[PDB]
């Protein structure tokens, strides 16, 4: 599957990918899984996080 | 819904969460959707996207 970009997207991070509105890009297989911007309860800490790292308590 | 943490885990940048095996995360509400690791077919570059900036071609 090939996905379409809707935005121009400019990158925060060393690891984010920048784009224009028109590229076309493939999603990469990776073990992290897809991140997520999450909340802890318990440090009171928030941020991205990897899916595969969590379990639904 | 909570979820728990699996495994320990380290920041790598400045917008990941670092957090231990046992910690309680909840999923924080966010206009850019999950984020995918992804390959330009356009740029030949890769890193990582906001999963609600592309559509499906």
């Amino acid at each position: 599957t090939t996905f379409v970009a809707l935005y121009d997207y400019e990158s925060r991070t060393e690891t984010d990918l920048s784009f224009k509105k028109g590229e076309r890009l493939q999603i990469v297989n990776n073990t992290e899984g897809n991140w997520w911007l999450a909340h802890s309860v318990t440090t009171g800490q928030t941020g991205y996080i990897p899916s595969n790292y969590v379990a639904p308590s």
